[PDB]
């Protein structure tokens, strides 16, 4: 039943109605299901970022829980902030902090990121995850898509809305989410995974990182799923351009048998990371400059 939904949400959600404390409305994105559009809290002048989710339509509506999970959190400062969520007819909305410098998509495919700067992503995305998977929170669907950026270089993980919830007496999970392309091989053999897939996904991320696509990403996304399951671990197009350290810090993250998978704990001091450059780095890299 929807309105049992609607009702329990309901009680998750802050009350009432934020379409009387925001204007301009500027809208600039897909993603989950439902729109990203820009507004500016009235009392403040200030720029939020609003994301609507039709309750409606969503290929597992109660994830829409988990969106409003990460509520106070960290506050982690390499963490996209959220403000608020409400009930608005039949949409959720979360009003979050702005990123005005935004994915890391755009750079990905449009520039090669030096190691300087792969490693300073690396890691504010890992200095996030550990942090996370510390108080059990798995996130999904790591990606270019979900890194978020300011037009002065601080790099900070977004779009939560896959995330999991895990204690020790309840540890693994079973469902399957993410983007085809960056899941973890267990996840698509199914198997009682844990917050390990999203080192998996950083890997493929890397590799997005340094070749501007992720392996197979011509294929269909069903097709392209086995062999992420049989096959051996993905080549780097380009491997020449890399430092040894490099990929010697992507072969603690891309191991098949998950056991063997690096933890952000371990990762955030091997030595690739000393390479990680100052937030001022990333700059020539947003499209303003290029």
């Amino acid at each position: 039943s929807h309105e049992q939904f609607r009702a329990a949400l309901q009680l998750v959600v802050d009350p009432g109605d934020p379409r009387s404390y925001l204007d301009n409305f500027i809208k600039i994105g897909e993603g989950s299901t439902g729109i990203v559009c820009i507004a500016t809290v009235r009392s403040s002048g200030k720029l939020v970022a609003v994301k609507k989710m039709d309750l409606r339509k969503q290929q597992r509506r109660e994830l829409l829980f988990n969106e409003v999970v990460i509520m106070r959190d960290y506050q982690h400062e390499n963490v996209v902030e959220m403000y608020n969520s409400y009930l608005v007819g039949d949409e959720l909305w979360v009003v979050m902090e702005f990123l005005e410098g935004g994915a890391l998509t755009d750079i990905v495919t449009h520039t090669r990121m030096n190691e300087e700067q792969i490693a300073a992503v690396c890691l504010a995305v890992l200095q996030a995850l550990s942090v996370l998977h510390a108080q059990g929170v798995i996130h999904r669907d790591i990606k270019s898509d979900s890194i978020l950026l300011t037009h002065d270089g601080r790099v900070k993980l977004s779009d939560f809305g896959f995330c999991a919830q895990v204690s020790k007496e309840v540890p693994r999970r079973k469902s399957l989410v993410g983007t085809p392309y960056w899941m973890a091989p267990e996840l698509i053999s199914r198997l009682p995974y844990g917050p390990e897939v999203d080192i998996w996904s950083l890997g493929i991320m890397v590799i997005e990182m340094v070749d501007g696509e992720p392996p197979y990403f011509n294929e269909p996304p069903l097709k392209a799923m086995k062999m992420i399951r049989d096959n051996l671990p993905p080549r780097l197009k380009n491997l020449h351009k890399v430092s040894p350290s490099l990929k010697g810090f992507l072969d603690r993250l891309l191991v098949r048998d998950p056991a063997q998978r690096a933890t952000a704990a371990e990762l955030l001091k091997h030595p690739f990371l000393a390479k990680a450059g100052p937030p001022a780095s990333i700059v020539p890299l947003m499209r303003q400059n290029r």
